[PDB]
């Protein structure tokens, strides 16, 4: 059968690039590569095209060379960029897949598409920015920003420029220059009032290094068409190293590491966050909230219709690494997040947005890789719900979960399809969370073609506490409580899960009337992990899931199921 839905992402062209996605079936036991043909000419394969151009590509690549055997599920790729355009030209391109025994599949609708006229180009050091040692640039930046016309690229060259808070504004790209570290101030007076997080939320946040956020306004289509692109690094500022300052990592490249501290700690640990957190305390915040609230995330776009994000290096946030907020249309493509282990560095959180898109990633996280909000209690329905994403051909290095869902589940996070990925010392490959006051929950969430290696705690948690009016809690109880229901685990394989808690762990209160349903765990093999632990859950089955190298006796321990079922049989 033919690949399905060949397009190019949201704004992922410009002049002389566009790039291509598709979808992968279910089933790819037989297929082991994709090739691209423009105007019925082969330009080449998936596979090749990715080592070119992924930077998680050599990592899920040597994923697999101690895999003799095959343990692992082999993961297919299912994107390819296409360089050496020309502006303003219309290209056809259809897609194949290649199969085991050398035959290739119809070919794919085709699609056509077209590349953008070469764009007015804006560098920043013709605004007076200046890499030489400590001149703040913000002024500078925010000059050339403001001097765009509709279209324009804005260009951070080679060197360090130290920046405030920046703003974004519609129909432009900043692109961050190979050898460009764009890094923040250490002042809090750098980063002005930014944003609540809700409409119901009632402490204001400080602005993040990059800002898309109007003043007023969190509707999407505030702002669209923003880009952010190039192989520069952005630098947050926000923590010291570790005691073990840098690592070599699997590839022997070196990774970046950044203290794990805590809100008694900050003050000994933080660069920004230190002294944001003190600012706060003294304006007269407890150091609870000034922790909480009142660091600068790296990067916050807030009501945007059409995001590219491509090729950067996020190093060391303050708090929160790239946020979305109420976006719809955003694409992140082959972002490199080397955030380990910075206090609530989460890679990307997708808030309250819809059809977003995640590939080509490289995730090493102080917190969750991938993170889905849609905020808590009865007023969560105000937004939108956290709805459609797609997160594929990432590698998940260190973070708190690879795909989280999300604590935050009031509006419903819904429609997730996490494919064709590998996760190598992540804590967790899917977490699953809320509390029945936060309302709402998290729906049709699939997770399948993906490898997993070494996980530090557990492969698959879904947790559904109670409680009530026992609550320290800030916003409107739900009227309808939090569930979870219609998750599919597929295809799936993990080797070692390092923690001593429940491989698969799923749990709720169904005293408190609180269960998961419809949960579809087909095609699962786990070696060397921990038993189960699975309760409060109904109408759900588990089918070829095989545990070998088990630590413990029986894999299985189920208890308060209804019309649940091991492949094939009640339990
Ligand atoms: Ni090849
Ligand atoms: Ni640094
Ligand atoms: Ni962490
Ligand atoms: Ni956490």
């Amino acid at each position: 059968d033919a690949p399905q839905q060949l397009q190019v992402p949201t704004l992922a062209y410009d002049e002389s690039s566009i790039v291509l996605v598709w979808k992968a079936p279910e089933d790819t036991r037989k297929i082991v590569d994709y090739q691209i043909f423009s105007a019925g000419k082969l330009l080449g394969k998936a596979s090749d095209n990715n080592d070119n151009f992924s930077p998680a590509k050599p990592y899920i690549d040597h994923f697999y060379v101690n895999d003799k055997d095959n343990f692992q599920h082999k993961i297919v790729m299912q994107n390819f960029t296409v360089i050496g355009l020309k502006p303003e030209t219309s290209y056809q391109f259809t897609v194949k897949a290649q199969y085991a025994d050398g035959s290739l599949s119809v070919a794919s609708k085709p699609i056509t598409a077209k590349t953008s006229a070469k764009p007015q180009i804006v560098n920043v050091r013709d605004f007076g920015a200046i890499d030489d040692g400590k001149t703040l640039n913000t002024k500078a930046i925010q000059q050339a920003i403001d001097s765009c016309k509709p279209g324009c690229r804005v260009e951070i060259p080679a060197g360090t420029y130290k920046s405030g808070a920046l703003w974004l504004k519609s129909d432009m790209t900043l692109n961050l220059q190979a050898g460009a570290i764009l890094l923040g101030s250490e002042n809090p007076d750098d980063y002005p009032a930014g944003y609540r997080l809700y409409p119901y939320s009632t402490i204001e946040r400080p602005a993040s290094l990059i800002n898309a956020i109007d003043p007023n306004n969190s509707k999407p289509g505030t702002f669209r068409n923003i880009r952010i692109t190039g192989s520069g690094v952005i630098d947050g500022n926000g923590w010291l190293r570790a005691k073990t300052a840098e690592i070599t990592d699997e590839l022997g490249r070196s990774l970046p590491q950044y203290v794990a501290s805590k809100n008694s700690k900050v003050h000994e640990d933080g660069i920004l966050a230190k002294n944001q957190v003190e600012k706060a305390v003294s304006d007269g915040m407890d150091l609870k909230n000034a922790y909480g609230q009142r660091r600068s995330s790296l990067m916050t776009l807030r009501g945007v219709e059409n995001v590219y994000l491509a090729g950067f290096t996020v190093r060391n946030p303050a708090f929160h690494g790239i946020m979305n907020l109420e976006n719809h249309n955003v694409v992140a493509n082959g972002l490199i997040h080397q955030t380990y282990d910075a206090n609530n560095g989460d890679g990307i959180e997708f808030g309250n947005s819809q059809n977003v898109m995640v590939f080509n990633n490289f995730f090493d996280t102080g917190d969750d890789c991938i993170n889905f909000a849609a905020g808590t209690g009865e007023k969560a329905q105000e937004q939108e719900p956290m709805k459609g994403a797609w997160l594929f051909n990432n590698y998940f290095r260190m973070g708190h979960g690879a795909i989280v869902t999300g604590s935050h589940t009031g509006a419903w996070i819904e429609d997730i399809l996490a494919e064709n990925n590998v996760m190598y010392l992540t804590d967790i490959g899917l977490r699953a969370k809320s509390t029945s006051t936060i309302g709402g929950g998290a729906r049709n969430v699939t997770f399948r073609n993906n490898a997993m290696r070494d996980l530090a705690k557990q492969v698959m948690v879904m947790t559904l506490d109670y409680a009530d009016s026992n609550a320290n809690i800030d916003y409107p109880p739900a009227k309808i409580p939090a569930q979870f229901y219609d998750f599919t685990l597929k295809n799936v394989t993990v080797d070692n899960s390092t923690g001593k808690n429940p491989s698969i762990e799923i749990k709720g209160d169904t005293a408190n009337k609180a269960w998961h349903r419809l949960v579809h765990v087909n095609n699962v093999q786990l070696n060397n992990v921990t038993p189960t632990a699975i309760s409060d859950l109904r109408d759900s089955e588990f089918n070829k899931v095989t545990f070998t190298e088990l630590r413990g006796d029986t894999p299985w321990h189920f208890s308060e199921v209804k019309n649940v079922k091991v492949d094939g049989k009640p339990v």
